[PDB]
């Protein structure tokens, strides 16, 4: 008895402060954890069949003075050989480095290379990340053009769709292309630029697609390997060089508790008891907590652009940066804005974020600034910046990972999807917990308001990755383009596209799962079909009648003048569970509806507290907004509480009504107070074992009607055509119950899995181009002779991701804008890009004028296309045309500075100058338009209207980083 070791949450090492650090070390990826597949070209040549052994040499012959673990020197060996790979790791495995051996092989063979992705930051970062190495880069957006006659040219994927659209010889030249992140082509509105671009490539380039982990890695090497005809190699692996930790902060509790450790196991202990915890500014409790145990940089992932300003203003009260640091940052902040005019750099948003940004606390989305988000993003790999508040566009950022990821919320909610993360969406942010050298290990926190059962939670954090899948859909630009060119067609692009090579390629396992399962509908022979049929169908049927009947009872004008308090009732949950007898207390009407989205029927408009054995350790106060609380029933012998307790319960609880009244004292709040009366329901049952006499619906409680009574007899000749059947009490019937029940219910899998197989043959994509080009013939752009006239070549160059590629065209040649002055064309123009919704001073009468009208005449294309059997909303196809902005870019295009149009409107700083140079962009195009259709007083007065609002702050260009 001197001092010692406890022997039970004992042991050595500190994992609190000192323990970050590896002291085992880095771990490299092994030969044995990755997987070589090469994808081969079909054969209609019957003449020759080529035997392909196409394996990469494992490492390259050139190395061009890289270092090369297994899985790069594997990649980067097709490249050598000239055949196309698909790479697919987290973005931990280092992926950068196989395009640069693309780039690097091409310049010594003096040929040229594309790099593409989908951001254009990224492609910004990428640009002089590779102008540095190589210097021989150039680099294409819709916003700049830097050196097109370099001979590797980093360019955003849409001009790339363009390239192959206009069809210049850059595309002669170019001997591979490398797609970085892949993975876009699921997104929804992005999706169809992708393939597109990949479907339009030449067959005689070569491919370099980075993704992350992906299970059908090999049916895209296939697609792949069939359109453009060619050996598509694929690498794939799974190694994570430091491992994952994630951990469930419950809503309101004080800790945090592991779920999957570090081998990817899921601890349900550990969930069940995380769950259990839940019954705000909590993100400081996090925050706070996280400072003292050693875990920095932290990112922290949230939603609305909104309330991750809101997180990072409840986090400011702390301070994570050291005097040394907090100047650090004033020489990087100042530094980075000197491209500035001073009004720029004194705006209301860049002044408040500084310190903000001094504390080590950062912020990071769509509505910064352009120069603002890169500064803080070059701040925090200079890890000024310990916590940082971002976005999901943020983690597609390339080179800034943290040591720790804490999300906001689990569920991510725009219009009408009310959805869990997916896996995926997980893992690209997930991911970022955890750095190769100077980490242990990653750390993710869900943060958790609401409990979700296993399925929810277990699919989105260990559930399996998904399937990476086509978006490809049609619009019009896509469509215009494919009929004009006489070597193509749209019906050609359509079969092409990889949702189609998706629907071919699943239909032969759909008939060997419908066939395999078509074996029981048939394999499983029940002794007797015909009398099982009617034992089934009515013991079944007899359930829904049954269920039906308690739900009139529960209708308040039927059953609340009983409600004398203390009468006996039996309260059963919809759920089925029957907590027994207990007595009503309370019966309360619950409160009228607000807002109107949440109504009820009759039968849930009250709520009765009413007093019954639990066994449940829940929450007994509130029935949340279920039907009563999370907690069950005692069943003999005393279950684990047994407690007679008083729970609030919605009224289609209510099973039955006793017939008389216990004596209620009206102190009942307190423990042995609330088993008194209890006691008395265990009196009752003293005399009556064969139940308590319930109160009649008809006979006592009054029910007559005509409907009631009908469906009473219907409820009792299904209780005699029950026991008239031969089986009622056999002891065959639990065992045939259960075959037909196979039987019947894989009638309901093969019922479903017939459907799939039948929308797996896709008529539904052709059908839609055929009334797109029923619209074309009565819009003038396509003669029916199925060629294209004057305004369809117009169409053609116009971008826009609505369907205005039309609208707009139409407008050119009723030639619409010819007769405004420049600085009003940017305005109108204004309405057919943007889409945030705004809220602003008003809309001026002298602008006024000509929204109304492009309002008429896209509601005259919205209805023409109904009456083409399209789907199309008429009301407000003119939603897509908005005015908010029109006197905000009018304001700018007159030459006001960037100070007076940002408090013109409530729009954020950051949002407004990406919409822009997303305007200046169509104006861009529109002029284009005119090179093609007609007077160059037109194209030149766009080319005038560009630089009208092609000024100060908003020709800013990029930090290059």
């Amino acid at each position: 008895i001197m001092t010692d070791a406890f022997q039970t949450a004992e042991s050595r090492e500190v994992t609190g402060a000192q323990g970050f650090a590896p002291t085992e070390g880095e771990s490299i990826v092994l030969s044995h954890n990755i997987q070589h597949q090469v994808a081969l070209p079909p054969d209609l040549d019957y003449e020759y069949i080529p035997l392909s052994e196409h394996k990469p040499p494992a490492e390259p012959a050139r190395t061009y003075s890289f270092k090369l673990d297994p899985f790069q020197a594997l990649s980067v060996a097709s490249i050598e050989r000239e055949e196309s790979v698909l790479v697919s790791a987290h973005t931990s495995a280092g992926k950068t480095v196989v395009a640069e051996y693309a780039i690097a092989q091409c310049l010594k063979k003096n040929q040229r290379v594309i790099y593409t992705s989908p951001i254009k930051a990224l492609s910004n970062q990428k640009y002089r990340d590779f102008q540095a190495e190589f210097g021989d880069v150039g680099l294409m957006t819709g916003d700049v053009t830097i050196n097109p006659t370099a001979s590797c040219l980093v360019m955003t994927t849409e001009i790339l769709r363009s390239m192959l659209y206009r069809g210049s010889e850059i595309m002669r030249e170019v001997a591979w292309v490398v797609f970085d992140e892949i993975h876009y082509m699921r997104d929804k509105i992005r999706g169809v630029v992708w393939e597109e671009t990949i479907i339009l490539l030449p067959d005689k380039v070569r491919y370099v697609f980075l993704s992350a982990t992906i299970p059908n890695a090999f049916q895209f090497a296939e697609w792949i390997a069939k359109i453009h005809r060619q050996a598509c190699h694929v690498v794939y692996t799974d190694f994570r060089p430091t491992p994952l930790q994630n951990y469930f902060f419950p809503a309101g509790g004080k800790g945090i508790l592991l779920i999957v450790d570090e081998k990817g196991n899921f601890k349900e202990n550990n969930f069940n008891q995380a769950m259990a915890m839940i019954e705000k500014a909590d993100i400081a409790k996090i925050i706070k907590m996280i400072l003292k145990k050693n875990f920095q940089p932290v990112i922290v992932f949230n939603f609305s652009k909104r309330e991750c300003e809101q997180m990072a203003l409840a986090s400011s009260s702390m301070k994570f940066n050291a005097p040394d640091e907090e100047n650090m940052v004033n020489k990087v902040f100042e530094n980075a804005l000197a491209s500035l005019s001073e009004d720029d750099k004194n705006l209301p948003q860049i002044s408040n974020i500084l310190p903000l940004l001094r504390k080590g606390i950062g912020v990071h989305h769509s509505g910064l600034l352009p120069i603002l988000k890169e500064t803080i993003e070059i701040l925090f790999q200079e890890g000024l910046i310990k916590v940082l508040f971002a976005t999901e566009t943020f983690s597609i950022g390339l080179n800034m990972p943290a040591r720790t990821v804490v999300f906001t919320q689990v569920t991510k909610w725009d219009g009408q999807q009310r959805r869990p993360l997916t896996s995926s969406e997980y893992i690209q942010m997930a991911g970022r917990a955890g750095r190769r050298g100077l980490d242990d290990r990653g750390i993710v926190i869900m943060m958790v308001d609401d409990k979700l059962e296993p399925e929810t939670a277990r699919a989105i954090v260990v559930g399996n990755q998904d399937k990476l899948n086509s978006a490809f859909h049609l619009g019009y630009n896509m469509v215009l383009n494919l009929l004009r060119i006489e070597a193509i067609s749209p019906e050609y692009m359509l079969e092409r596209c990889f949702f189609q090579f998706q629907n071919a390629a699943s239909v032969p396992q759909l008939e060997r799962e419908l066939i395999s399962l078509q074996q029981e509908r048939d394999a499983i022979i029940i002794p007797d079909e015909s009398i099982v049929k009617d034992y089934y169908g009515v013991r079944q049927q007899l359930e829904e009648y049954n269920k039906d009947m308690v739900f009139v009872i529960q209708h308040p004008q039927n059953c609340l003048g009983f409600f004398q308090e203390g009468r006996l009732i039996h309260i059963k949950s919809p759920s089925g569970v029957d907590y027994g007898w207990g007595v009503l207390i309370k019966h309360i009407q619950r409160q009228t509806p607000k807002n109107g989205q949440p109504p009820y029927p009759e039968q849930e408009s009250y709520v009765l507290d009413v007093l019954l054995k639990v066994s449940g350790d829940f929450n007994p106060k509130t029935r949340g907004e279920g039907p009563m609380p999370e907690g069950i029933m005692p069943a003999g012998k005393d279950s684990k509480n047994a407690r007679w307790e008083v729970v609030p319960c919605l009224l289609n609880c209510l099973r039955a009504l006793g017939q008389l009244r216990v004596f209620l004292p009206k102190r009942l709040e307190s423990a042995d107070e609330k088993d008194g009366v209890g006691k008395a329901v265990d009196e009752i049952s003293r005399r009556f074992p064969d139940g308590i006499p319930i109160l009649d619906p008809m006979e006592n409680m009054g029910i007559n009607d005509d409907s009631f009574k009908k469906l009473l007899r219907k409820i009792e000749v299904l209780e005699s055509r029950l026991v008239a059947n031969p089986l009622h009490n056999s002891p065959l019937l639990v065992e045939l119950w259960n075959q037909y029940s196979l039987k019947m219910q894989l009638g309901e899998q093969i019922k479903e899995k017939k459907k799939a197989i039948a929308r797996a043959h896709s008529v539904a994509q052709l059908d839609e181009l055929k009334s797109r080009k029923r619209v074309l013939r009565r819009l003038g752009f396509i003669n029916d002779a199925e060629v294209v006239q004057m305004k369809a070549r117009v169409a053609c160059e116009i971008s826009s991701t609505e369907g205005h590629e039309l609208l707009l065209a139409e407008l050119l040649f009723n030639r619409f804008f010819n007769e405004l002055s420049p600085e009003i064309c940017a305005c109108i123009l204004s309405c057919f890009i943007f889409d945030e919704k705004i809220e602003t001073q008003a809309l001026k009468e002298e602008l006024a004028k000509p929204f109304r009208e492009i309002q008429a005449q896209a509601r005259i294309i919205a209805k023409v296309s109904a009456e083409s059997k399209l789907d199309v909303n008429e009301d407000e196809y003119v939603q897509s045309l908005k005015w908010q902005l029109m006197e905000t870019v009018l304001a700018w295009a007159q030459g006001r500075p960037f100070s007076e149009i940002c408090k013109m409107t409530n729009v954020y700083e950051g949002s407004l100058i990406r919409l822009f140079r997303r305007l200046e962009e169509l104006l861009r195009q529109m002029a284009e338009a005119a090179r093609v259709m007609g007077s160059e007083e037109l194209k030149d007065k766009f080319e005038l209207s560009l630089s009208k609002i092609r000024r100060d702050i908003v020709s800013f260009n990029s930090l290059y980083l």
